[PDB]
RNA sequence: CCAGGUCUCUCGUCCGG
RNA sequence: GCCCGGACGAGAGA
């Protein structure tokens, strides 16, 4: 990923866009009950907590492009992945405008409570104004596609979310690219049957976890994996993606029967963003707020990992690779052990920055004991060993609970945290509820006991 | 008064067969 | 009771 320029959008005939500038996160009724280090992330340059320059820090992730050509390991990667997808028999037809807008089996409607993006955002024009779920009316959208076309620029916003201390001081505030409504509709007409096929088929054929429910899928994964696990983290994954990876994506797309709309992928490469009083242009890198990013990132991840196993371990058999990705996140296995430090090595040469799983300082054997996916651990039930708990550490549930975006939500919020927490066991769970109830508002909250959630889980199988 | 993407899963409220 | 479905809200994850 890399910027190609920046300039007053006036220069290019684009409106100025008015980001909001106050966090929406305020302290919770439980802000002092529970400990934590995170706080809302920097939204502006005029933020007191800044220990460095803002706009410089947020655009820092675009680290340049290491490659542009698809070498023969990538090519074989492509060939192997596409071959797997072909087994799913993905419907390769355009999706009708109505289904693309309103949903079909496996694809949810567009989100009516979010922005319609450029230019609708400078026209004070909203999705609710354009979309009607009840009549599923396409006429107005069709008219806006005709009028404004596609390939619009993406509006940038800083993500209002909790951030650690050094990421606040460092102004490492993650960014968001609001895809235009025109472009989401277009992307969903082209790709919707692909998204649907993926959503319906989380596992090792797609190499993707999109569409899984960790409370249930965790019990599938160890079976799906080969004998020996390996994993690692990326630094700035989406932004470190070089054009060669996108080309290789297009190659998988041609290969599974989407050849005719691979031009859409080019637009995810050469993207124009409007951020406040400016405009810029990026080359490579995948815009986060776009349609299908979640699938495309998972797919590339599958290409990346295949590529490095072929580079590093000569003669490796890809038919015994079993991997599941969620965008950059991935858990992977193989019948014999593979060294992630060696994979990280080969990574360097494709612009990929790979570090040991879970911020550990050294690369170590990844085991069913230390492995994490979607931030959860894997722990066999004591009573039923074949059923696996997704175990998210209390640490992060503690961070979440200390804040609210609207105290009106306290019941839902805290109870949702309960669903994540109880997997930590009955003794940790009951201590959680003790704490919650340690303040009056906590005693107003209807919370489920361990045994109800446990039984709920067992039943769900 | 508003304002801040793409998705998945789940919970909750409410309404339905 | 069990199942299936819808609108809205929220949490987490990527
Ligand atoms: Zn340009």
């Amino acid at each position: 990923g890399e910027i190609q320029w920046m300039r007053p959008s006036k220069e290019v005939g684009y409106p100025i866009i008015n980001a909001p500038s106050k966090t929406k996160l305020e302290p919770s009724a439980f802000h002092y009950v529970f400990e934590g280090v995170k706080e809302p992330a920097v939204l502006t340059k005029n933020d007191p907590r800044l220990k460095t320059d803002f706009e410089e820090a947020i655009f820092s992730k675009y680290v340049g492009n290491k490659i542009t050509e698809v070498d023969e390991y990538m090519k074989e990667a492509v060939d192997h992945y596409a071959g797997q997808l072909m087994s799913l028999d993905i419907n390769t037809e355009q999706m009708c405008l109505e289904d693309a807008m309103y949903g079909t089996d496996g694809l949810e409607a567009l989100d009516l409570s979010t922005s319609a993006g450029y230019p609708y955002v400078a026209m004070g024009k909203k999705k609710r104004d354009i979309l009607n779920k009840q009549t599923r009316d396409t006429k107005e959208m069709q008219k806006l596609l005709d009028t404004y076309g596609i390939n619009l620029p993406l509006v940038t916003y800083v993500k209002d979310e909790l951030r650690s201390k050094t990421k606040v001081e460092q102004g490492k505030s993650r960014l968001i690219e609001a895809s235009s409504l025109n472009d989401s509709v277009a992307m969903r007409m082209a790709f919707g049957n692909l998204y649907a096929a993926f959503h319906k088929n989380p596992g090792v054929i797609t190499g993707s976890a999109v569409g899984c429910d960790p409370d249930l899928f965790w019990s599938k994964i160890p079976v799906l994996m080969e004998e020996k696990l390996f994993a690692f983290d990326y630094t700035g994954y989406d932004a470190s993606l070089s054009p060669a990876w996108f080309e290789a994506l297009k190659m998988v797309l041609e290969k599974i029967g989407f050849g005719d709309r691979v031009d859409y992928i080019d637009y995810l490469n050469h993207s124009h963003h409007l951020y406040k009083n400016k405009t810029y242009c990026v080359k490579g890198g995948m815009p986060s707020g776009c349609s299908g990013t979640s699938i495309f990132n998972s797919m590339i991840n599958n290409l990346i990992i295949r590529t490095l196993l072929l580079k590093t371990y000569k003669g490796i058999d890809l038919d015994h690779l079993k991997m599941i990705a969620y965008g950059d996140d991935v858990i992977a296995s193989y019948p014999h052990e593979v060294d992630a430090s060696l994979l990280a090595q080969s990574g360097k040469d494709y612009g990929l920055t790979m570090t040991p799983a879970d911020k550990s300082a050294t690369f170590e054997t990844v085991t069913w004991e230390n492995v994490t996916f979607l931030k959860r651990f894997f722990r066999a039930d004591e009573k039923y060993p074949f059923l696996i708990h997704p175990v998210m550490p209390m640490k992060e549930i503690h961070e979440s609970i200390r804040w609210t975006k609207d105290p009106r939500n306290t019941q839902d919020h805290v109870r949702s945290l309960c669903l994540l927490a109880w997997h930590n066991g009955e003794e940790e769970y009951n201590k959680f509820l003790a704490k919650i109830r340690s303040v009056p508002i906590g005693r107003a909250l209807d919370l489920p006991e361990y045994s109800t959630l446990y039984r709920r889980w067992l039943d769900s199988f």
